[PDB]
């Protein structure tokens, strides 16, 4: 099932404070993912001149969110990553009207089907061309996929993040996890996979999947807000950027402090990643022939659970911000 | 703070001498006789409208630890005890009937049910030997209801409707559920919740503003998930015997980690355990939180935040012994 990513070893991994109980593993392309970021700063800079985004110690977020992508592939993937958070960044910083308009304008660039002509603000104009020439890169290297991976970078994401009212205060885990999917893109994010994986996954796999995936994108959201409470804390405090983190939600519902918010969402993951291997178990027992890109699937999210949470466990992106 | 009035705590022994689990307090209705009288009013009646059906022998509320609907309705006056029970045995009599039913055609009989309900008067079915049936089924209840509060009672029936009647069973396909997202998306409707809720409302004349309701909805996310599946522990047996000899549908929560999770029927059943106590607990830590970000909170919101806890509690201990669950 492994193709092109490589294992952490165990005496790497003690070095770091991750804590998932999923498998480690790497693409083994990470200096292809780590140009892809830099392609991603220079390009950003170039057009909109105005980070710590994948970059880090451990190596790239693509490599990790991506173990199991061909390399061409994986520069297209990686780019489309950072891009996305450094134009997510700003949309935090922004009031919600306009940050929604951003939002909405710059999805609108991911369309790849004619649009009749609109009006767009400064920055979505200044990016029409650098979301154009990414698009023909993915198309040719694979026209399906890169068209339906651009469709749901908008349908998935930038078309339904923020929601289309005032600011939600979160009242319940339930409500939060609906308004944290839009807001963390998570049904763009597997058409990515499925991009750099070269398989559409048909509605009757979507449909085998679904008890595995029940787990996986719970834990694979949490997992970032886990790591990333500290730095989004403070620079709500600091500066007025959006916190939107189930840390925060448990913090206020339960009355508790940070620490302990802390730990009982640290539980929450473990038995999450626990829960996908048991449904995982299931599946196999249940599906004696199972074909093999859904075997592929199905044990590629939970790396990529493991590999998102080992990343972010050191990243200077969630924890520069005190050394 | 003492927030009880209508209702009784049970005896330590008396539930030690049962294999209730609940980790909460468990009270009852101090009306029991009053609820027993309202049951059997609802077989009488049902009874009469059903040809050929189990008349005083279906297993509805009436139990040796207490009435169903005292353990559901604690904290309501006896007036009220005897409509909202009444309408609960009536509604667990008619959903028998729709579970034994062909998916579509329980559909439609969940509609027209809740039709006779709804204040706004949609959905007339024509006139003849079956409207007729139905209306005199009704009839009564629904007098009874708006003379002892119009405001109240107009809302309990709109509701009895629109949160369960009219929603519960969905369209097309019946579902094969992956996940407990989408299994307690498709309950929270079978079960009415939405539908219960107001009765409560009813029963202690008490409406929940909007605010009042982004109050507790910490409170609630819990006890939703307790009340549903503290019924889907208890009458799993059942549903899978029915399921299996008669060909009912399966909608119970223990039938779903069974699947998914390639699980032995005690293995999920001991998840399910572990997800009822892990809840019961969350909901105590969420009520701590709003009295400590509240300290004027009003005398009804704290009574409705007790009266939760000990619905969940009392309907899981009547559960733990009801015959409907273990003699049918
Ligand atoms: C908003 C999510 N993200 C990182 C996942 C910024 C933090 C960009 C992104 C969105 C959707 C898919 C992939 C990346
Ligand atoms: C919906 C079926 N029920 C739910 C408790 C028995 C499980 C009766 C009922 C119907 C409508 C409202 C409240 C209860
Ligand atoms: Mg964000
Ligand atoms: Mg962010
Ligand atoms: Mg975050
Ligand atoms: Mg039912
Ligand atoms: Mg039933
Ligand atoms: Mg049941």
């Amino acid at each position: 099932v492994w193709e092109h990513s490589r294992p952490i070893a165990d005496d790497t991994i003690k070095k770091t404070p991750s804590f998932t109980t999923l498998p480690i593993r790497i693409n083994k392309q990470n200096d292809v993912a780590d140009a892809a970021t830099r392609r991603a700063l220079r390009d950003w800079d170039y057009y909109l001149h105005d980070a710590l985004i994948s970059i880090s110690e451990l190596g790239n977020l693509g490599a990790f969110a991506y173990p199991e992508v061909p390399p061409e592939r994986l520069a297209i993937v990686t780019y489309l990553t950072d891009l996305g958070i450094l134009h997510d960044d700003g949309y935090e910083a922004m009031d919600m009207d306009q940050a929604r308009t951003e939002h909405r304008e710059f999805g609108a660039l991911f369309d790849p089907h004619e649009q009749l002509p609109s009006r767009r603000g400064t920055r979505a104009a200044k990016l029409k061309k650098l979301v154009s020439q990414i698009l023909l890169e993915a198309i040719r290297i694979d026209r399906d996929m890169g068209m339906y991976m651009f469709d749901m970078y908008n349908k998935g994401w930038l078309s339904v993040a923020g929601g289309e009212g005032k600011v939600p205060q979160f009242k319940s885990v339930e409500e939060y996890q609906a308004y944290r999917r839009d807001d963390f893109g998570i049904r763009a994010f597997w058409p990515m996979v499925e991009f750099g994986m070269a398989m559409r996954l048909s509605d009757e796999d979507k449909k085998l999947i679904e008890p595995v995936m029940e787990p996986i994108d719970k834990a694979i959201i949490w997992t970032n807000d886990y790591w990333s409470f500290d730095r989004e804390y403070h620079e709500s405090i600091t500066n007025g950027s959006r916190l939107t983190n189930v840390v925060e939600v448990v913090r206020q519902i339960e009355n508790k402090s940070i620490d302990e918010a802390k730990a009982a969402v640290r539980q929450l993951l473990v038995n999450l990643e626990q829960q996908y291997l048991e449904r995982k178990r299931a599946i196999y027992a249940q599906n004696p022939s199972i074909p093999s890109h859904l075997r592929k699937w199905i044990e590629v999210v939970g790396i990529t659970v493991a590999g998102t949470h080992f990343w972010a466990s050191c990243s200077p992106r969630h924890h520069a911000w005190r050394n």
